[PDB]
């Protein structure tokens, strides 16, 4: 499903990220925008053999299960497939552990490179939460 920019925001916030560990609602829909342009089902392969799956472009070699990512770990225990799903629960609960690992978004390097340091209120104005 590729969603519409408020429906995105709404869904992230009904799914707990609105300030989550400190990042406001606009980081997490512009890092989504970036990442996978608000597609679900984007993927996509890495230098070293790993892939990122979904709207937050979430990566095999630590957090999911696909298969074929040597000496990967599958921290959110989940199939990646998991993660390209029209219901978001599976990402956000993911992205969740992830921004919660130590370095913040910057787990993200869209977010890093993108919306670090932007007007991200922007993303989620006009929007009915
Ligand atoms: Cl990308
Ligand atoms: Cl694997
Ligand atoms: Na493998
Ligand atoms: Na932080």
């Amino acid at each position: 499903k590729v969603f519409g920019r408020c429906e995105l925001a709404a869904a992230m916030k009904r799914h707990g990220l609105d300030n989550y560990r400190g990042y406001s609602l606009g980081n997490w829909v512009c890092a989504a925008k970036f990442e996978s342009n608000f597609n679900t089902q984007a993927t996509n392969r890495n230098t070293d053999g790993s892939t990122d799956y979904g709207i937050l472009q979430i990566n095999s070699r630590w957090w999911c299960n696909d298969g074929r990512t040597p000496g990967s770990r599958n921290l959110c225990n989940i199939p990646c497939s998991a993660l390209l799903s029209s219901d978001i629960t599976a990402s956000v609960n993911c992205a969740k552990k992830i921004v919660s690992d130590g370095n913040g978004m910057n787990a993200w390097v869209a977010w890093r490179n993108r919306c670090k340091g932007t007007d991200v209120q922007a993303w989620i104005r006009g929007c009915r939460l």
